[PDB]
């Protein structure tokens, strides 16, 4: 609709503050988690 439509550009148009240490927090605890597995994330052996 013309309604959403300006909401959703002017939305995402506008800027990123809460998300974006949201995300960046999100990558680093990805990275900690990562280096934690070493190896892929399978099971060789069950």
């Amino acid at each position: 609709g013309p309604e959403a439509d300006f909401y959703r550009f002017q939305v995402r148009e506008r800027k990123k503050q809460e998300i974006n240490q949201l995300l960046s927090k999100f990558k680093e605890d990805q990275e900690r988690i990562k280096v934690m597995k070493a190896k892929r994330k399978f099971n060789p052996y069950t």
